[PDB]
């Protein structure tokens, strides 16, 4: 049940690919801002090595941290699934699967229209912690 997923996951070639990595020693992500040509098939790739041992995740929401809040919400309560969104989560354009520490996971989608985009970790309290980032989808 721990598995990549989103409204605009796509079986596509990417048109481009981007990496993504977690901070070695805190809750955040490496890269705090991503920019992306909008309705474009890419495949994100989430490395995640880090010094603390723990699990992340790389989740786009169709919105800001209101919407990140309901995604968040909704991935707090699938602990059987290590804390991705649920599928069909709301909102939710894509997800990589829960990382291990040492693990590597993709997603491929297409973009959403152009426009500011949240990203964030949905495992339990990361968001919170400040673990999120913006992406900004082009014409
Ligand atoms: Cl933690
Ligand atoms: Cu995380």
């Amino acid at each position: 049940a721990n598995a990549p997923g989103g409204s605009n996951v796509v079986n596509e070639t990417p048109a481009q690919t981007v990496e993504v990595r977690a901070a070695p020693d805190a809750l955040a992500f490496a890269q705090t801002s991503l920019s992306l040509p909008a309705n474009t098939v890419v495949r994100l790739d989430f490395v995640n090595q880090n010094n603390l041992g723990v699990q992340h995740n790389w989740v786009l929401v169709n919105g800001g941290d209101d919407v990140a809040a309901a995604v968040n919400t909704a991935a707090q309560n699938n602990a059987d699934a290590l804390f991705v969104p649920p599928p069909d989560t709301p909102n939710a354009l894509a997800w990589t699967a829960m990382l291990n520490a040492g693990e590597s996971g993709s997603v491929t989608f297409r973009t959403p229209a152009p426009g500011t985009y949240l990203y964030i970790c949905t495992f339990p309290g990361h968001y919170l912690a400040g673990m999120k980032g913006t992406l900004t989808v082009t014409p």
